[PDB]
């Protein structure tokens, strides 16, 4: 179980570059008011004064003290540590130890999420860990403050240590009410009573150490530590902890295995290292469930950009297939809709006699006398020339639904500069087919207007304006048919085929220019980043649960 | 009538540039042997030596004018129109000159007036000499063979008439001596043994005979000569000087030629007149003034025009098309089987690819139909062209007559049709290619069509789809066809033709007539107005 703490502690480190919130890790954290002496606490743990007490100003930032027991095995020093932030340097000047712990704070152009990680390795202590955080005042800050130890404290995995001075009364405890509001029971909650020489009834909680009444089921342990004056003599914290044995051998002699620097150093070394063992079976399976999430979310983020030049062969030629496709089968198939549903409801729609007077189909006669045939053939010709404009209409649908394609498989590329580029490619790739498909068109119905045949197999012949009537109907029904149905096939050879074939290459062709390259490859990156980061962090953690 | 001689002499004097032997008309052709002493029978008439003695190769019509400047006795002739002779060596010469300046059918009308000569109109024929001579013996016949001429034929006395060349030759054109009279020269070398005295007594011609005599050679004024003429009548021979002699031959072709005119002169009004009025429509078959040269081109170019849009659109060309559209690009397709070509086997290999739905098989295979549709598509194209540049010589054949010009506009036209050909086929290629783009199966001839295993009906679909495409082309294409070419050029034609053509420059070079044909309608319109000129001569 020796190297059980350890572990711990490397996962940790692991983690402060990248935050430790998103995985549930097995820690103490500690929570106090700051007049609760919460610092002395910790000072008296590590045997010195290394946490500032300076006149100035509070820290902001939660310090994760990890204290490493160092025997057996110029000169060594005895007492030393080493920063996470600061990498390799090692100090062996307790006074810069404090000042780097205050100035890390004053560091931040409010309070900080970001941990600091000390390590402090002697001999006189026990393997033990904790997270220390900033203190209470029993509105701007300190809620500040709250929502952060919240932040911390809201960890299933969270032993809680709750600091608190026998001064007050226990039960009002700003600190055992921001503990209850995250574990109601006190199911993960350790207590701890400072100040015992100032017990009296007086105010509880001398009653709790003694067990009537217990608001947590890890039980409280008190402890006495040097407080101002005896802070302003120089009262070692070694001197201290000796005086403190003295005190409860003395007063509260029935007490004293259950209570005092010592016998806490022990407990929470003891119940830090029994915390992890029992939740260290969920956490390997945690941390790679995890593993895999951000494994495949940068897999579908990368992206590797591998090569520049062949990066735009894979990307570019995806777009030439997302697209064959979806007209081929919004489709594909708002477009046989368009051919087959609108254009065709338009068509059919116009009449086979609309503008057309009586009195116009005499005007036609009294010059052909000047054979109801001749008559006939310059009446439908005017028939016949209706419908040229909702053929022209059925093109420009289909543009609209083409250019809109684009967008349908561009909401189906995080390159700005590329995906605009290949779009502006495409856009204008179709207005350089308008031209074309549209003059089909308008020959198609042109094509009708110039013979007009009456040996045609669908005819009838042939009272006197009366069948003229009947005539040009006849036909024009005949030559509606013929264009509703070729031209469709029209737009398909010219602008929709057309394009499926050439897009396929001329979009390769001008993009594929290696001077174009830095541009088009050229924002969310750090989305990545962010992920790069993460999922390197866990396969390292990983790594080092094993074993 | 005085006035019908005078009247005659006009009349051949207008004919003298132009052939005068289309109008035949009324008077006397003189034929003999050049040793029957003609020359001085001609010579005796007039009453001075006029004639070279010194060989004529032209015609020479002689008219004499009764006169009773300033002498008595003149000359003037047709070709020094107006230059009046006083000098007869001077008429003899330039008779000379005339014929040597040039045989010739082209006679020499020399007019002399004088008080010692009656009215009286001869035509003077060159001599035989019992292949130059046959050139003139042809010649004469020219003359002779006219219905209306009377012959004159001079035999000598001195041999036999009977044999007489000149009485053979007007034998030929006149067997009998039916518009032939006899003139008997030498008189005084007459005797017994010859054919001579017994005839100016046998008659071989009917408009009987006249003896004279003459100046011979190694002679004498002509004046003195007839003196000495009528003593030797009137001692030999005392009992026909009455019949005889210079003096009253000539008072014989007087008589004899003027009752002949008038007799003749209403058929020959009548005559001209047809004439005149048949040559006046051979100039307009020939009709081209060409005035304004820029309203020939103008006329010439948009006639040939509208002898265009016409028949395409209505020998022809006007259904000749058609029949191509409607008689041949259809017997064609409709024999076009669906299915052709496309066995079992190519359909049971198309599902074995269009696996790994049976319509995914079927576009493909139609779509491999529906491509053999275009061939016979592209080649009525062609026989619409075929039919068209055709056209042209359809109305090259039905004018001109301006080959420069003709043979231009054939060039600008035929031409004009290789530019839209390439326009229609590609049409034609597009319409085809058309269906094989999206093919549908939402039409709605196809329900129908569809006749209501895996192969089995795959094969029943493309037979019904091919189908309704086929009618489709069958009937689009030359609706195609009609669009680029046919209708394209009939507006066209009508300016472009107009265009390349109507240039300044070009003018000279497309109005050039032919030059072998140029010179016929000036030998029309010449002709024309001479009968003109002669018909308001006989007005009177």
């Amino acid at each position: 179980m020796e190297a059980l703490i350890p572990v711990i502690n490397k996962l940790q480190d692991v983690f402060n570059t990248v935050g430790a919130d998103i995985i549930q890790l097995p820690q103490i954290v500690v929570v106090g008011t700051q007049s609760s002496g919460k610092s002395s606490v910790l000072e008296s743990l590590v045997g010195r004064d290394l946490l500032p007490r300076g006149t100035g100003i509070v820290t902001r930032r939660p310090l994760i003290l990890q204290l490493v027991h160092v025997s057996q095995e110029g000169v060594e020093a005895e007492e030393w540590g080493k920063f996470l932030h600061t990498k390799n340097k090692l100090y062996t000047d307790f006074d810069e130890i404090r000042q780097e712990i205050e100035n890390e704070t004053e560091r931040i152009s409010g309070v900080s999420p970001e941990p600091i990680h000390l390590k402090i390795f002697s001999p006189n202590v026990v393997n033990l860990t904790l997270v220390d955080l900033p203190g209470m005042t029993k509105k701007d800050i300190e809620l500040q403050i709250r929502e952060l130890i919240l932040r911390f404290i809201s960890n299933p995995n969270s032993i809680i240590l709750a600091v608190t001075a026998a001064n007050t009364d226990m039960a009002t405890s700003e600190a055992l009410k921001i503990s209850r509001e995250v574990d109601p029971d006190g199911r993960r909650t350790l207590a701890v009573i400072t100040k015992l020489d100032l017990m009296d009834a007086g105010t509880d909680a001398m009653d709790v150490l003694m067990g009537r009444v217990i608001p947590v089921k890890l039980g409280i342990i008190g402890v006495v530590n040097r407080s101002q004056l005896d802070i302003n003599n120089k009262k070692s914290v070694t001197d201290s902890i000796r005086d403190e044995y003295a005190f409860l051998q003395k007063k509260y002699p029935s007490l004293a295995n259950r209570n005092g620097t010592k016998y806490l150093a022990r407990t929470l070394n003891r119940l830090l290292m029994h915390h992890i063992r029992d939740c260290l079976p969920e956490l390997k399976t945690r941390i790679n469930v995890l593993a895999a999430q951000y494994q495949s979310l940068l897999n579908s983020y990368g992206e590797p950009v591998d090569d520049k030049s062949a990066t735009l062969l894979q990307l570019i030629t995806k777009f030439a297939t997302e697209y064959c496709n979806t007209i081929e089968g919004c489709g594909g198939a708002r477009i046989c809709y368009i051919f087959h549903e609108t254009f065709g409801r338009t068509l059919e729609s116009v009449d086979p006699l609309g503008g057309l007077n009586t009195i116009d189909i005499l005007t036609a006669i009294r010059n052909a006398t000047a054979v109801p045939e001749v008559s006939f053939e310059l009446l439908v010709k005017r028939q016949i020339k209706r419908l040229e404009e909702p053929s022209l209409r059925c093109v420009e649908l289909v543009h609209e639904e083409m250019q809109r394609i684009i967008q349908h498989c561009s909401n189906y590329l995080r390159f700005p500069k590329l995906h605009d580029a290949i779009v502006e490619v495409v856009t204008c790739l179709l207005r350089k087919r308008l031209p074309v498909t549209n003059e089909m068109v308008h020959n198609l119905v042109a094509i009708e207007l110039a013979y007009i045949n009456t040996k045609h197999p669908d005819f009838a012949d042939a009272r006197d304006c009366e069948v003229i009537e009947r005539l040009i109907k006849s036909y024009f029904l005949i030559v509606r048919k013929n264009i509703q149905d070729s031209v469709p096939k029209a737009v398909m050879h010219f602008l929709v085929n057309h394009v499926k074939d050439t897009l396929q290459s001329e979009l390769v062709g001008q993009l594929y220019k290696s001077s174009l390259l830095d541009d088009l490859l050229t924002d969310m990156a750090q989305r990545r980043k962010e992920a790069a980061d993460m999922l390197k962090a866990l396969q390292g953690a990983s790594q080092i649960i094993a074993e």
